[PDB]
């Protein structure tokens, strides 16, 4: 744990928390990264198992022990959660992508929505309704949900969600939205206006922001563009950046610090091992799970 919470002090100009992820196996691997989750940040996302593959592998059978877990970690030591995630065309089991039938695939969709979001009814801040549903052009990814049900399932998914829990903010997430003017960005903000103006449910746009190295400095702009968008928050939902320079991790902080729709900033991961990028160091704490530069560098900043 650092001595300076780096939560502590993102809250303290006005956002609601710079968080982080975890699950049973890195919330138990050690001492340290619970206690640095616990000490310097303030929001946690389920790394994996809220996903529809490890949520519901078979048609109505549903195994929430992992899910669970993290929920409870989260409840149990003051920190918020964002739920992660509904709709997905990855991590998604083989019986969901064989469907054809729109009525059948509709069913299934709002079933697996409900009983997710019910079981943690109250305790999530927001859930990542939909993940990753573009294309790098900003067209719309053909996914089973987009070939079987059309664009609707997204009016589908956010009516659904709304309903179930309206204490949750509600989202879409998605990467490469990390630079003003590129494509996805252009089509993730014009998609949200319709939607949006057609009365669908939209609270919050989430850029997951993988970068590499020297990519901070245009976050910015990113994230001033997908304001535009007309959605009432933004957040920075999976950062991470290769090499994890003191100046990439500073931009990206001031970047979401001054935009006012950016509520927070997820860190996807504590320490580098433990990273799906591990081997480009990406994280905030080292192998030895110690602050990095960039840790302090922020704090600094703050």
């Amino acid at each position: 744990q650092a001595s300076v919470s780096i939560d502590a002090k993102f809250k303290a100009h006005g956002k609601k928390y710079l968080g982080t992820i975890g699950d049973q196996y890195t919330l138990t691997k050690n001492t340290k990264n619970p206690a640095i989750i616990k000490a310097d940040f303030g929001q946690l996302t389920p790394e994996n198992s809220m996903k529809w593959d490890a949520t519901e592998p078979n048609r109505g059978q549903f195994t929430f022990s992992g899910s669970d877990y993290l929920v409870n970690f989260a409840q149990s030591n003051g920190k918020l959660i964002r739920g992660h995630t509904l709709v997905w065309h990855s991590q998604l089991p083989g019986w969901v992508s064989s469907i054809t039938d729109k009525n059948t695939l509709i069913s299934v969709l709002k079933n697996h929505i409900t009983t997710v979001m019910t079981r943690y009814k109250g305790k999530i801040y927001a859930w990542d309704v939909l993940n990753e549903i573009f294309n790098e052009d900003g067209s719309l990814r053909n996914s089973v949900f987009y070939n079987v049900i059309g664009e609707d399932y997204v009016r589908i998914a956010f009516e659904t969600a709304r309903s179930v829990d309206p204490n949750a903010k509600l989202y879409i997430n998605d990467y490469n939205l990390d630079s003003a003017g590129y494509s996805k960005v252009n089509g993730m903000v014009s998609h949200v206006k319709k939607w949006l103006a057609a009365g669908i449910p939209i609270d919050g746009i989430g850029s997951q922001t993988h970068l590499g190295a020297g990519a901070g400095s245009a976050v910015a702009g990113a994230l001033n563009a997908l304001a535009s968008a007309g959605t009432k928050e933004i957040a920075i939902t999976e950062l991470d950046i290769a090499g994890a320079s003191s100046t990439d991790y500073v931009n990206v902080v001031n970047a979401c610090l001054n935009q006012a729709k950016c509520v927070g900033i997820t860190v996807w991961g504590v320490a580098d091992p433990d990273s799906w990028r591990s081997s480009s160091s990406p994280l905030l704490f080292d192998g030895n799970y110690n602050p990095k530069a960039a840790y302090n560098a922020i704090a600094n900043a703050l």
